[PDB]
């Protein structure tokens, strides 16, 4: 394999971390290939669940717990700390909140969160590489509690970073918040990508095409599919009671991605940096509720 940039995987990984049997497990947890029967059954379906009131309480709960776990990870970001150390902490923090770490064994993903450094777009595997001053790193947290998944992510600076990194991370966050601002009943899911790409393009960045935002509730990834790029073909109209993510990935260079031999790590084909933010959203009668919002600050961690 020809790597696209400077980053390399740092193996071996520590043995897979056990989740005590008292934690309730999603279906794929114990599938040999990590397939989710429940996801697949609804795979290809266009129909969007309307959450009930107990569904909404369940989503509120797991999304706030996910946020707490992301906040634990945010506090560990500094030069010299390995992404595997961050995942260890994340794994324990999930267990402490009586949650299963959703990524763990999801289609055989081997860790409890995704860590995506520099040219890694998304789904990076926590490993033995120490974070380097200058890096940008995304941590993506997904928790499962009482049948519901909650999903968020932020990009972080590792010590001092350069102007290009400041600008890419800020712009990515602005892309996300502009899209969120547009969310309310009657808006087409396909419109969000027009908004995201307009802002990215204005700032000289490109928009990843192969990964999308998604419905989420009892299933981690379900209808709707939500592209982040302009003139997409996404199907569906927003309605009060829909829950879904928006998680744009924006890049310094070109939009094209490819996958490492690990089957998960998505990287820019050109080796230039990519940043991402993600919230889980509930559409309400007036707009939407950011279920994974940071409660104890107005702002994401990079703005500290
Ligand atoms: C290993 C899968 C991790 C997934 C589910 C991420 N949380 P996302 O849905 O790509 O944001
Ligand atoms: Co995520
Ligand atoms: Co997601
Ligand atoms: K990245």
């Amino acid at each position: 394999y020809r790597y696209t940039g400077k980053l390399r995987p740092h193996y071996p990984l520590m043995p897979t971390r056990p989740v005590p049997s008292y934690i309730q497990r999603p279906d794929y947890a114990d599938h040999p290939l990590g397939m989710s029967e429940s996801e697949q059954a609804l795979k290809g379906t266009s129909q969007i669940k309307l959450l009930s009131s107990e569904d909404i309480e369940g989503m509120r709960l797991v999304c706030r717990l996910a946020r707490e776990v992301l906040d634990v990870a945010a506090g560990m970001i500094k030069p010299g700390v390995t992404t595997e150390e961050i995942d260890h902490a994340v794994h324990l923090a999930c267990i402490a909140r009586n949650c299963y770490p959703s990524p763990l064994n999801y289609y055989n993903f081997p860790k409890s969160c995704c860590t995506s450094v520099n040219e890694v777009i998304c789904h990076g595997i926590p490993d033995r590489r120490p974070l380097q001053e200058g890096d940008i790193v995304n941590v993506d947290i997904t928790l499962y509690r009482n049948g519901y998944h909650g999903d968020l992510n932020e990009t972080f600076f590792v010590g001092e970073v350069d102007d290009g990194a400041r600008k890419l991370v800020q712009t990515t966050y602005e892309c996300l918040m502009q899209a969120i601002d547009a969310v309310k009943p009657g808006v087409r899911y396909r419109e969000l990508g027009n908004i995201i790409q307009k802002h990215a393009q204005a700032n000289g960045f490109s928009v990843v095409r192969s990964y999308c935002g998604h419905g989420i509730h009892k299933l981690m990834h379900t209808a709707p599919n939500v592209p982040h790029y302009a003139k997409n073909k996404a199907v569906g109209v927003m309605k009060s009671g829909h829950v879904f993510t928006i998680e744009p990935m924006i890049c310094e260079g070109g939009w094209q991605d490819e996958t490492w031999p690990d089957g998960w790590t998505a990287v820019t084909r050109d080796g230039k940096r990519s940043a991402q933010f993600e919230h889980t959203l509930l559409v309400t009668d007036t707009g939407c509720e950011i279920l994974t919002r940071r409660l104890d600050s107005a702002r994401p961690h990079f703005m500290s």
